[PDB]
């Protein structure tokens, strides 16, 4: 510790999304001083284009000892506990092989000792006693995994909550023009500092770039990063409707869609599953000799005229006359895009950059990190004091030239915006 961790000065860019917070959260509680921490984002936190900023987000259970450790924090910790809701989680499947595929899952689940609180559902009885809202009609051959513990996740308010504490604690912020990353400040190959759009400049001895789909773009990252885009949509329940639906566990099928419970106003969200689209357009990433073409987030916090494109909505009324039939006439509303970024293999991108010293990349999370929000940055404390464990910074390491991140571990390589039309409703 050169300087000690009391006098160590560290800039979060993109403090107000999931990575960042996180990040931010566990250098003050790790024993950072407050004031000695920098977070800077285009938007307060939480984010208005933060992936993180939405009424909820699914929890994930799967055989993964990072994403067990968050679950942890998601039942016994005094900030996140709260924010979690364990109303159960049904991942279903139809056709004989989605089905071996969830055969293989539940197997896994057991072997790592999973076996008291996930179940197999083998009928359509078994199903709609587990979701009774579900209609038997809509579910023929359909088989299912229950797992108990499985639910979704207050996710802006859990950003907020984090946002509060930080505030509380004495952390420094800059948002807007002062809070949108420009370039490192590089002196003598060394990272040194940040500055902002709008010339403002932060000196710190450590620089941490937790953009989400905004990386690639920020910085040059040789495509082991490509950003994409997920889609929703949302349906207005009454009251009553509303009442049937109240702690039901949230429903996925990776061939159709997702859904969750109902918010405090009646209103349920749906989701596609595909494998995101991007949005091509020419820039230059710091670090990059010239201009080159990217994906691009196109952001509905600055565009909110967006919505999502026609294709988008035909799947997403297709999961609504699957899931909820009774429902198929409700108008889908308030849609939009929201932008993650995938890496070849969907593991993080948790590491030092090679030439710049100093300067950590915490990104790469894959469509599936809000689940993380808990732990990560304790792993990205770990990267800047160099404990991080050896599997993690193996597996999150630096890895230019390792596979095709447009198609990632999905099922296609993502289409462009371009392509899909229905979402700009620009001039
Ligand atoms: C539709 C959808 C559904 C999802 N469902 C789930 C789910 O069920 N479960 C799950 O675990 N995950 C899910 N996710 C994924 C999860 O939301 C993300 O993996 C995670 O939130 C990404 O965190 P992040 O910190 O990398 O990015 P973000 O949370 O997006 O944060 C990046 C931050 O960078 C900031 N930034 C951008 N440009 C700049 C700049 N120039 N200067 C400074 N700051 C900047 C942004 O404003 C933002 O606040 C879903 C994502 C989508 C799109």
């Amino acid at each position: 510790m050169a300087p000690s961790r009391a006098n160590t000065k560290v800039i979060v860019v993109g403090g107000g999304g999931t990575i960042g917070s996180s990040t931010a959260l566990h250098l003050v509680r790790s024993g950072y001083t407050p004031s000695n921490v920098t977070v800077l984002d285009a938007y307060p936190i939480p984010s208005c284009q933060s992936a993180g900023n939405d009424l909820n987000k699914i929890m994930g259970v799967s055989a993964d000892p990072a994403a067990d450790a968050a679950r942890q924090m998601w039942n016994e910790d005094e900030l996140f506990k709260k924010f979690f809701h364990n109303t159960g989680r049904l991942d279903c499947a139809h056709g004989e092989k989605d089905i071996a595929d969830l055969k293989k899952l539940y197997q896994n689940l057991v072997d790592w000792g999973l076996d008291a609180t996930v179940e197999w559902l083998d009928s359509e009885d078994e199903i709609l006693k587990r979701m009774p809202q579900l209609t038997r009609d809509q579910i023929k051959g359909w088989k299912a995994i229950f797992s108990k513990d499985g639910g979704w996740l207050a996710a802006a308010k859990a950003i907020k909550a984090i946002g509060e504490y930080l505030r509380d604690q004495g952390v420094r912020f800059g948002f807007y023009g002062a809070g949108s990353f420009k370039q490192p400040l590089l002196a003598e190959g060394v990272c040194i500092g940040v500055e902002t759009v709008d010339g403002t400049r932060y000196y710190a001895d450590k620089v941490v770039l937790a953009a989400g789909a905004w990386s690639p773009t920020l910085v040059e990252l040789q495509e082991q990063c490509v950003s994409k885009a997920w889609v929703y949509g949302h349906i207005q329940l009454t009251p009553e409707e509303a009442a049937r639906y109240k702690n039901s566990p949230v429903v996925y099928n990776g061939d159709v869609g997702f859904f969750f419970e109902p918010n405090e106003h009646g209103i349920i969200k749906v989701c596609d599953e595909f494998p995101g689209f991007t949005r091509f357009k020419m820039h230059q990433p710091f670090g990059a000799k010239a201009p080159k073409r990217i994906s691009v987030p196109r952001s509905h916090c600055k565009h909110p005229t967006d919505t999502i494109p026609d294709a988008s909505i035909v799947r997403i009324r297709r999961a609504i006359a699957t899931f909820m039939p009774q429902f198929k006439n409700k108008p889908l509303f308030n849609q939009a895009m929201c932008w993650c970024t995938d890496t070849a293999d969907g593991h993080l991108l948790i590491c030092e950059h090679p030439e710049w010293k100093n300067f950590y990349l915490a990104t790469g999370d894959s469509g599936h990190s809000f689940k993380l929000l808990p732990i990560i940055g304790k792993y990205v404390v770990e990267l800047l004091e160099g404990t991080l464990a050896d599997e993690l910074a193996h597996k999150w390491r630096w890895r230019p030239g390792s596979g095709d991140a447009l198609k990632s571990r999905r099922e296609a390589p993502a289409k462009d915006l371009a392509d899909m039309p229905g979402w700009n409703h620009d001039h």
